């Protein structure tokens, strides 16, 4: 129904409407980032970032892959990634 | 700071992450709507819609103007309107 769509969308927004997680998502809008890249650009507790990434992964918003001993996170869900790009662009001008 | 921006953005998302208000915002993405247009397309209590509009107005997300005895609401905040367009597009395909 017209409404289940609005519920899905508002649930996505709910998942994005968190300062730390949103910042991660914006860093990822500019391309895949390593856990170190993230932690350094966020300047927030190692455990905080780990849990924020874990949550975003759980919610299907980001994915990760390995190379050597560096893990690279990237945006995953198509709808979320587009929304996050718009949010990133609009809150930077 | 890099962070006050993420706080502003997450506050916008917070304001949008509500089924009824989000639906109003999506109806407005396609252009200004009268209170009757809204109430009919939402199929929800007269008072509910009134309060949702009032809230969105309070938060600077919509504006209204009069013509005769019809009030027309339209999207107001530029950042929110762009975000809502992206949300509308992405949750309709």
């Amino acid at each position: 129904e017209m409404a289940t769509r609005a519920r899905a969308a508002s649930n996505l927004l709910k998942a994005l409407a968190h300062e730390g997680r949103l910042m991660i998502m914006c860093y990822l809008a500019s391309g895949e980032k390593s856990v170190t890249e993230l932690e350094t650009r966020l300047s927030t507790r190692q455990a905080a970032v780990s849990q924020q990434l874990a949550r975003l992964r759980l919610e299907g918003l980001v994915q990760s892959r390995r190379e050597g001993k560096t893990i690279y996170y990237s945006l995953s869900d198509p709808r979320a990634a587009r929304v996050v790009q718009t949010v990133y662009e609009q809150f930077c001008s």
